């Protein structure tokens, strides 16, 4: 009870908040939730000239140490890891 | 009473040795399991949760992203 | 001056280097339609999210990131799944 | 009889790693900063004989596709998930 499992991050994820695993070799990574922005546009975000583009969904990201955001993927470790964790 | 379930369940239903799908996935015949240690075997193997697909064919499981996030998950009865 | 296709089999590897080259790709395979992958640059995506413009010390920027267009006219992030990695049925989308 | 030839300083893209895991050799990118760490292919029928699952004498029984794992640092097998830096990073090679 003191981690937690990849689903309750999840639970926290889907609040909005940040989730890392202890687990993780290094320290300031973390995964955050990005929801659907329809606004977002090859042409510009909220200069979309299409009214049937595709729409960005829920995206997961980890922000690395180097400051950079990627795209998340799941590895099997962390799904079925226990040592998830909230940043603050 | 819940009606699906997230992730998280049914990672718990894996763990518990049982069948998962997304109603969601598009295809059919299509299910996840999880294989443990032991049975897959200094390097000393961890589970492995694999996907079977409608091909017959089995694989290591990549989790997508709406994967993890759907709550569309269900037990393979 | 314009080539021909001497094979129908695509490697992943083979539809990384289109991707890389700001091009389009997606499997035969796939259950669906319309469904292809692309990638965005760091800059590219600080256009398209509005974020990530890199003048604050501390604040994150994109990376290079695939992405995944489904037939729900939906994007979202890639996930390389070893079936796909493995796959050698993509094609460009042309 | 046959020489010997230069190492190139040269390394490659996943797409190319992949082929050479489909050849069965391993492979390692040098970015991730952790040793001892690499992939390895495992065939269909590598792996219906090393579970001992899936030789095809039933219609309805399944088959083990080709298997990416890797090996890690901490001396673990686990089956390999592909982040996406990692596949668009050119830091890959051969291990020697």
């Amino acid at each position: 009870k003191t981690k937690m499992s990849f689903g309750e991050a999840l639970e926290v994820l889907k609040q909005g908040m940040q989730v890392y695993r202890s687990g993780w070799n290094g320290k300031n990574m973390f995964l955050f939730l990005k929801s659907s922005d329809a606004l977002a546009s090859d042409f510009g975000f909220g200069f979309g000239e299409y009214i049937n583009e595709p729409v960005f969904g829920n995206i997961i990201f980890i922000k690395t140490a180097d400051n950079k955001i990627h795209a998340w993927v799941p590895s099997q470790t962390d799904v079925l890891a226990e040592d998830w964790d909230i940043v603050s």
